[PDB]
């Protein structure tokens, strides 16, 4: 264990997937993002995360219908800009100024989605 590991089967975040979301006009990419911080404490010690989540996701949007993003998700980058450590704005402008299409870096935990009515 020359580096250790720690997690039972806890939270495994798989690899990360990419997905290009096109912007709308009177309607947006129809993602959203929770927290948001960009500093915090140093001697801060834990197992946590602080990086930028979807917060929600519509369904009437270019995003809902990808069916590859929903809520709880870790938004890693997006359009091509590291948002992982960027606050909740940090992140928001990347995605209203990522240049079309807005490509979106997350890792969608151990679980399934779900199918159309």
């Amino acid at each position: 264990g020359s580096s250790g590991s720690s997690g039972p089967n806890f939270s495994h975040w798989g690899p990360p997937r990419i997905v290009e979301i096109f912007r709308e006009p009177n309607v947006s990419l129809g993602i959203s993002i929770v927290g948001g911080q960009t500093v915090i404490k140093r001697l801060k010690n834990g197992e946590e995360l602080k990086g930028i989540f979807i917060k929600q996701v519509l369904e009437d949007s270019p995003a809902g219908k990808t069916n590859a993003l929903k809520t709880g998700d870790k938004i890693l980058e997006v359009s091509g800009v590291d948002l992982q450590n960027a606050s909740h704005s940090e992140a928001v402008e990347a995605i209203k100024n990522a240049g079309n299409p807005v490509v979106f870096i997350v890792q969608s935990l151990s679980s399934t989605p779900r199918v159309i009515p």
